[PDB]
């Protein structure tokens, strides 16, 4: 029993890292096979930043302009392009430590561990949630870019996070490794801002079940709502909608306290219109959302 | 910016853990050089739980009782101790991914890393502090002893606990990797119950510098106050006693926030007294007492 916010284990990810300079910009790659992929910025200095011409950069760059290092091995570029906010650094070398792998984008709502890395060494890992506007929360410094987040099923690392730059409010933002961004964000210089946040829903009924199942039971009631009522109050408090899909994907949740889906919905509205009145659950007093239902069943499995 | 619970990269652990099988007890085990540490209670059998005689058990065992796997490799196990409540089970390999190590035990209020792992394969990697009272607050299913806890420093692995129980309030306690207990916890069966638990003044101290130096400030004011009269509020509200080593392990904060530590006490008396009227300070509507001073430093370097 317990429950925390675990991260995947480091280890297959920690042998990619990789440290990239270019000029007197270094960050952080990601050495699978015999390419490196870091963010494409490191080939900016400090006079091109609120707009820079990536084309114009990159072809003005050669090979030998490239510094890669896996610890202190100096790996020789052979070979450099780019790919959307991303560059791809072809080395003469394949990672002897290449785990199989995947290139995969999430969704809104669904959860990765970081491991956040400077100077091609990794720091600490954590997990993170992709919110509904696409930002992440997280903690990166200078020297950050280029740590990736991660997921694993059996022993294949899905990828799924490069990271590329913070927003003024303290949040992150960053691509895919296909170097596509995450939400309406650019690797230049603006003012840019995120979207208006919501609470995702689905998540934080989720983690209620963790609650029951770790003897966290003060917030049932015998009340049930419908769905057209539950949604209507989540509207008010800036969670999103309910749907059914998400009520089958709580199935095994349901199934496994004995609380329908639709009996949990009653006990969220009554907890979005009272508050906890000083009490809380699994350690919070805040409404928990950045656990999913797999999150859940994977650390909860039997009790 | 931004602050995480952050763990340690976990691949030089993920390489030490195998599985340890006895009777039908299958457990975790830590493989460094020649030798497997895993609990003893790995040699018991349920008719003998409530007070096993270990050197018993222990005697009329061999060798060729203790399977040994890493992956599914087998290791021979060429000798077997018992020390404290771990077994040494010595094997014919020593691990060719043994990394530099240490046995440190930590104090009451220090954090680690704990790996939890079920039949020798690594599940996920969170952080814990060690309660004042000498439990933890973990996240362990059946299966999971033998996981361990540990910190890193620069490349050498301190490992400090190694996980033996669940109390009947849903907190976990173990052994230093010598086998010597936390707190006044025995691996049989007792309706054994932890002391009384109080907060970790100096951690939620420096989880107050961490919030300023992310940009939360609203919880601070001008007063300041005398160690005594904050010792005295402290009391009142169950957290410990601050000392002067404390005020001067709290003092690199103090210089890059400004703010005094006797100012910042200022600041914990206001939220004791008057809590924070739905505000949140890093996220959280709880004071939080698990970041030590240096996972603060560690974090939030240079902003
Ligand atoms: C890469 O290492 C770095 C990561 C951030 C540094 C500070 N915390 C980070 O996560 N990436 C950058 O610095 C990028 C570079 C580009 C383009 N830029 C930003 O992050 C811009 C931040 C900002 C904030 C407020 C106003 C303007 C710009
Ligand atoms: C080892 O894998 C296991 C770990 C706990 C299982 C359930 N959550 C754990 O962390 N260790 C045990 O099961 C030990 C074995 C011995 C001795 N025993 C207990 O954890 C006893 C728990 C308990 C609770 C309440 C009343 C009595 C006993």
């Amino acid at each position: 029993s317990g429950f925390r916010k675990m991260a995947f284990p480091s280890g297959k990810v920690e042998g990619c890292m990789v440290q990239v300079t270019c000029g007197t910009t270094t960050l952080n790659g990601l050495w699978l096979d015999d390419v490196v992929y870091c963010p494409r910025h490191v080939i900016c200095t400090s006079e091109d930043m609120l707009n820079p011409n990536y084309e114009d950069l990159l072809i003005r760059k050669s090979n030998h302009n490239f510094l890669v290092q896996a610890g202190n091995v100096q790996l020789r570029v052979i070979g450099h392009s780019m790919q959307n906010c991303v560059l791809k650094l072809k080395v003469d070398t394949a990672n002897p430590k290449t785990p199989k792998y995947k290139f995969v984008r999430i969704q809104p709502g669904q959860t990765f561990s970081v491991l956040a890395c400077y100077n091609g060494s990794p720091s600490g890992v954590y997990q993170c949630a992709m919110r509904p506007n696409f930002t992440i929360k997280g903690s990166f410094l200078n020297g950050s870019c280029g740590s990736v987040g991660f997921n694993i099923d059996y022993d294949c690392v899905s990828f799924c996070y490069m990271h590329h730059m913070e927003l003024p409010t303290g949040v992150h933002a960053g691509t895919d490794l296909e170097g596509n961004f995450y939400g309406p964000f650019v690797d230049r210089q603006t003012a840019q801002a995120a979207g208006t946040d919501t609470t995702i829903t689905v998540n934080v009924l989720a983690w209620l079940y963790a609650a029951v199942i770790n003897g966290d039971r003060w917030f049932l009631n015998r009340f049930t709502t419908t769905l057209n009522d539950f949604n209507l109050v989540a509207m008010k408090y800036n969670y999103e909608p309910l749907t059914q899909d998400h009520v089958d994907i709580l199935g095994p949740l349901s199934a496994q306290t004995g609380i329908a889906v639709l009996d949990m919905c009653a006990s969220l509205k009554e907890l979005l219109q009272n508050g906890m009145n000083g009490r809380t659950i699994l350690g919070s007093a805040l409404l928990e959302d950045e656990f999913t239902p797999f999150d859940v069943v994977r650390q909860c499995s039997g009790v």
